[PDB]
């Protein structure tokens, strides 16, 4: 754990170094290095120059500040100078064609998570392969081909299915992807069907994929969630910890999971700034709102676009607003704007990440007791956990001799059994929200939920041209 | 744009008004008698009968070149039946003068069909029904003459298309090809477009390969399934020609009130406004005799409910919906005291009720299990990030719907699809309590043209128009 | 026709009265003793034996020795005290009483008396071919073989299944008609398709078919005809009461086997009618019979209520409803020594119509073919579709003739399955109500307060010692 | 026979007391230290380890001696020591007392140990969630056929899975399993097990095992106490003029088994040492260990905690809220006396099938046949209708595929009906003073009924 945060602190400091120099290369001032927008541009720029299969002057649209006002600028640097900064900071490493698949894959994951909060899909045109309703399973879909194998665990079932669908139109790329899909998928006939993949027709592989994709909208898959912030926010931490002796050091807050990752976020919010200008997504005449933007930033850093809005409302220091109630723009440097600082104590509560199966078909960190064996001849109702028995039977009663048609029916009947149980179904049983002060998890709390939990919901309160359209 | 449509509709409405006015002159119908609903029903039907070549060629006598039309003749609030007459070419001359027709008569035939559906459970005084009695609610456009079936296809129910398929299957036991395709190929394509997605649509593809036994079971299964797995049928406000003439007169005689082009709509609030405006000057007949008992006097408010129900095709609609928008208490079929709407031997003239619709709605037209307008979304579930205990938020109905569209194989036999249809019924029936049609569909006040104040009606109770009550009029 | 029905019924009732009064005279039963239920039970049973041409032809074939005397155990009384007596008459006299009053037609007449006796026995005893748990489907199972064909519609699915099993067992040492009768009663669907295939089925398949159709009918309720079958003495108590109070409704006014007039004929018979109270009950020869307990069984036997929902019956009677083993009632046979107790008038304070069709269908003002709505307006609403009626519609309309035995068996299991899950929405006799006896014109319909155990044969802590 | 059995039990318990008292002399256990539960546990295990013929066949350098870990008290504080006796001296104790003869008594001795272990810790053959069906799992294969009835479906399935990984012992086990299983298609599949392929065999075992979590099996239960606790009953009875005799308390079922348990707690002892299960630094709690002991004696590890709570005169705590170590001799430790009247309520044992309660106050009426056309809901018992269809509509012609499908819908019907499912209908709780079941009582059942529930008030 301390051994972990020490390995984290090393890579974070090395990223602050890369970020500080690239800003110097592109003429970003010391105060402007703390504008979130500049980090989006700098990190993107690195990914573009690094993109070997895409392959000198380099251009970077950035923000320039003057008092409280801001303006966009076009920075310029030489391509050899850009590659020399990475080479000189990262010595005995960089052997990867994509600099470091982790390093840039994380910057690309933040960019993907922000895109998910800002748009249902609507940015990368409409190059969709899967149905519109399966987009909540499309975590990390904005990622480049390069970063998907290394950023696998963070990827959604929809993303992996889309990658397989694109492929269809020591190792094997197709086998590699179905393997990642197999690990993510809810245990049972869906995993059996993955093992039977490549034994299928081109017409059957499609049914296989689309079925497992649809089924996962109820039979939840396992996806890894980390706290991914822009580099300029890790700079704000490093700065605040050094400008404040008593406060927690960068090493203490150098985490991507647990309470330290939430403290890392709030301490970054002391010195971090964002831009505010005219125009929002789909309406150029509406002004950007500072509280609405802050929500989208906190959601982007945690990948909250598909999370239960009620869970989110419980940890947030501002009222939770649905997507089309927010007045927020591109996050790209505005032509003209104003500087707005970040909200210091945004996250009053914190929570652990649900990195494993939400229904917990194995009960790894749970009690294994699902029923009682009667000793006394005393009247009692049935005490058997119906959903855990359903989870166990699907996992346990798999027929290896089963045909594609046999497996297709078993998945449909797995969906039905859980859909008939709908009201009693519980995800992440045993998981609670804790206060920031509550480091030890000594005092658990219930989020107190009810009503629409969909972020991409259309409401009467929606902003003109959005959810109204 | 909606204005380009209203201008086009107002042109059709004005041609129809002229055809009507000219036909009334030829049959000696007084200026005031032109506004009697019954006269429109008789003139429209006459125009349909004369222009039907199949019936005119089979009719052949002097009487074959004659056109008899039972009309209402009123004195001073009191009316009487009269046999109007014109020669066949004089009827065809009026048509040649106003027009340079098929679709025009199809619409008139759709009002008569929707009036018949409200008036009768059977509708034709004939027990020769191809479908099971309980599937009568899927018989939109059943009374519609074979000629008008292709043009009005969209307005027809699954039961009307299935009984048309069954008709072809009975004759071809005991042939045409107009497109490109054959009448049966055309009919199964129409059913496939209406039918709820999933195995029912897949059984439509395999239909031409099915043997006469599998074919009949297929039809009945798709028909029974359609009673929960609601099909796609288009609806329009189709009112008589005399009612459009009563819209014309009122807009002319009253400045500031919307024009005929403003009210020229068969959809939205402007259709409700056109119906409500048409009722300022329209009239109908009240006589002795109702459907069932020949000695019961007709009720005015009861006849006004049927008229309203005929124009919007509300026979098979949820009574609680209709109740929330009409200006009288909603009565079930057999509580109503109304006659066949044909001109009576003797009766009294009654004016329609102005502002009969206090509330309005838009038409279904798409699959009812799908959502309506701007206000829904595409998000069906959540993807948990924080390990915090929460219930399943997945939309079971929307997921069931997505899986019906997305999970198609092509490699399923008759029997396999038959079980898949039955399971599809099972899945939705098991969901009854939380199953909802037209999610995002609201009721609006008549004055609320903007749709700024959406309202959900106070549902519950028996929804069926053809249910029996204690109040059921003696003999019915 | 409803008034014409009662006139035709009265003609039969008056003929039954004449047969009954003349038999009592032949058997030396006094005018006051003719109103005793136990004598009506004994006299009707007696006639069924004398008219049993199979037994009677065999009885003289076994015989000079042809002593054709008819013996009958009867109740004789001295006001409130009563005692058993053995009556006697000659077969030619018993036969002449039939011929003189009537004129083939006698079968239907005796078939009904035997039905009242099966209905009486279904109440008194809960108990050999079918499973014990399926006994609630064995109505008319005490009817002798000769009466089962006439009284077909009154027979339970278990009674018909028992007859089919009995034919199949004798064939292991006609059926076609029993199958047709079973087919009619059964809930439509794969159970009816399994009836059509039954002659092609092997002996193992045949046995599984009958057992499954029976088990399934315990939820997928069959059609059984019900009429109010009252003993002959009871109809005599109506005749006598009607000609006593001239203002009160006549016999013709109360000559009904169904509706409020049947319930009114019952309450009228109750003024003058009498039964016996003795020492000994069913299962316990030491316990004294209770009057209110015996009156409950009488009303139940007259309406065939043994298997009917307890809560429904409870809501219609003038006494607190008791489960079978809370009752102190013996045989309805003449006691050796006992007392005379008159029946309880106004026993039924509420009435209802008989449910002779499939329970899952609708009754009264709900018999309409409309079971769904076709959406015209884009207005948010729940689905209005009648799930049980739609499941019944698919059962009749669909179903493959290309179905094998195992295909049809798996389908029955699946049909029982859907309805077992549908149990929240499942309503039997929908649109049917309970009415105050005073309300003839079915106005002000009431709904019984149902909840708790509805099984008459349930075991409680109130259960009488030995039972 | 009820008091004739007590006579046969008294004879057997006394033989055990004689074997025990002699073994304790062989290993140098002081008269006071004989009444320590931990000493009865080690002595019993020693006799099983010495009577293990194959293990003795398995083994100058040969130490043909017996080694036993025992508790040595002194004052009130205690210690752990290693006792030794010559193997033929130990054998002579068994010959002096006994001349089935030994296997049955050591089987029950092993059965108490399995019950103790199941209350202490939550099997590699079966899935983890199926552990509540593994009664008698700890038993060595010598004891399994003898104690058959007492074994859980999980145990029997793991015995079959072991044979597969290599009458016959397989045929034996399948018929033992057939008797236990919920009646219907599971019992039919058991009959087909010989004709199933190895893949179908594994599916059948796991499906039968998983099903049993809802479709409850038939398992025999008895009151099993260490020999020292019966030595305590034998001591206490001879002391009080009012007190019932040992023969009067010689029961393994009914009220007398509870009165025997309580009478034993007046003179029996255990130890409070440093170290609990998992946390080698936490001090053991007396009342906590007393709950484990009562639960071990009655095999209550998997029983509904709410039932157990209503019967015991101390607050019911879930497994990880307990400060209890293994019942092995502790290095340091302090002698703690057992609690004199632990059970204030009692109940009879299950032993039969928990769902089908034949007779009791449950009649054959399962449904109603409507007469009047009155609106009402369906009154038909689904549970009972499902149960009847399993007896009446069995198809011998069914293959593996068809029987598996039927198991699944049998589970599905029961899962759907969970709200209306009741186990041991007409089964009640009674006061210890209520000897002839006159005033039945019902336990207040509401919360989580699982003993192995994690809780917030846990122990790290």
């Amino acid at each position: 754990p301390e051994e972990q945060r020490a390995k984290n602190a090393k890579t974070i400091l090395e990223n602050i170094q890369i970020y500080e120099r690239m800003c110097d290369l592109f003429g970003v001032s010391e105060d402007d290095k703390l504008i979130i927008e500049n980090s989006i541009s700098i990190e993107r720029m690195i990914r573009v120059v690094t993109d070997k299969k895409y392959q000198g002057k380099v251009f970077c649209r950035l923000v320039e500040s003057t008092a409280g006002k801001c303006s966009a600028r076009l920075g310029m640097a030489l391509k050899p100078n850009v590659e020399a900064v990475l080479t000189d900071v990262l010595g005995n490493e960089l052997d990867r064609a994509a600099v470091l698949g982790k390093r840039m894959g994380f910057t690309a994951m933040f960019k993907s998570n922000l895109e998910e909060v800002l748009y249902q899909r609507g940015k990368n045109q409409l190059k969709k392969r899967n149905s519109a309703e399966t987009f909540t399973l499309s975590q990390g879909a904005s990622l480049e081909a390069r970063f998907r194998p290394i950023m696998e665990k963070h990827l959604g079932v929809g993303t992996v299915v889309a990658s397989i669908k694109n492929i269809l139109a020591s190792w094997s790329p197709l086998e590699r992807e179905i393997s990642f899909l197999n690990k993510k998928l809810f245990p049972g006939p869906m995993r059996q069907l993955c093992k039977k993949f490549e034994y299928l027709n081109d017409q059957e592989k499609q049914l296989a994929l689309n079925l497992m994709l649809d089924a996962s909208l109820i039979l939840k898959p396992q996806v890894t969630h980390k706290m991914i912030m822009p580099w300029s926010m890790w700079l704000a931490v490093k700065k605040y910890a050094e400008m404040n002796k008593g406060s927690p050091s960068l090493e203490d807050l150098a985490a991507y999971s647990g309470v330290r990752a939430f403290m890392a976020f709030n301490t970054a919010c002391y010195m971090s700034k964002f831009t505010i200008g005219k125009g929002i997504v789909g309406d150029a005449e509406i002004m950007e709102n500072g509280n609405d933007k802050m929500q989208i930033l906190a959601m982007a850093c945690f990948g909250l676009a598909y999370e239960d809005t009620g869970i989110v409302a419980a940890m947030i220091s501002q009222p939770m607003k649905k997507r089309y109630q927010l007045k927020v723009g591109n996050f790209n440097p505005p032509e003209e704007g104003t500087i707005k600082g970040t909200s210091a104590g945004y996250f009053h509560k914190w929570a652990e990440f649900g990195n494993r199966l939400p229904f917990n078909s194995f009960g790894t960190g749970e009690s294994k007791q699902i029923s009682n064996s009667g000793v006394f001849a005393v009247q009692r109702p049935s005490t058997t956990n119906i959903q855990r028995l359903a989870e166990l039977m699907a996992r346990n009663t798999g027929e290896t001799s089963d045909n594609f048609t046999q497996l297709v029916q078993k998945i449909r009947e797995q969906v039905g059994t859980f859909a008939d149980q709908k009201a009693n179904l519980r995800e992440f049983t045993g998981g609670y929200i804790y206060d920031i002060t509550d480091v030890t998890k000594s005092n658990p709390k219930i989020p107190q939920l009810g009503g629409n939990s969909f972020f991409f919901e259309f409401t009467g309160s929606d902003v003109p041209r959005t959810g109204a359209k």
